[PDB]
């Protein structure tokens, strides 16, 4: 099972784990700051001549978020299988 | 019409620019651990996230390839704006 087909150790988990919450992060903050330039953009620019950026990014972005929440909890996965198998290397170092 | 002086346009397109550039950076590095994790966890346990990822991956590229196409439209009605305004200051003052 799981104890076998895992060749990462532990540290080498949370090691991977960090670039995902670190990806999600980033990702979010993109969204977040871009999120915020389209309404400026659309308020000191009256007028329709935007209006298929606007879409496109509409459409998009819900993905986006689910992107950044996807890295994150990959994240969250690596960090607690991480967990276990140190516990099982300390369990079994113990019962011998 | 347009509030935004070609300053601003170009402050608000290094942001898209910036944007693009870094959710592509994101989806690079974290393509290359999906494929580490792929190749040092035998069997199909993480099979799932993969899966989500790659239908993903795509979208992601979109979104890059827009934020930039923003960029460079804001760029280019910067510097037709940018003449404008010149041609009109000329205008009056000659």
């Amino acid at each position: 099972g799981a104890m076998s087909q895992i060749k990462l150790t532990p540290e080498e988990l949370r090691s991977s784990a960090q670039k995902y919450t670190a990806g999600s992060q980033q990702v979010t903050e993109v969204l977040n700051l871009l999120t915020q330039e389209q309404a400026v953009i659309d308020e000191n620019w009256d007028g329709s001549t935007f209006d298929s950026f606007e879409a496109q990014f509409n459409e998009l972005s819900p993905k986006i978020t689910e992107f950044a929440q996807l890295l994150e909890d990959i994240n969250q996965q690596l960090l607690k299988v991480a967990d276990i198998i140190e516990q099982t290397d300390a369990d079994i170092a113990s019962q011998i």
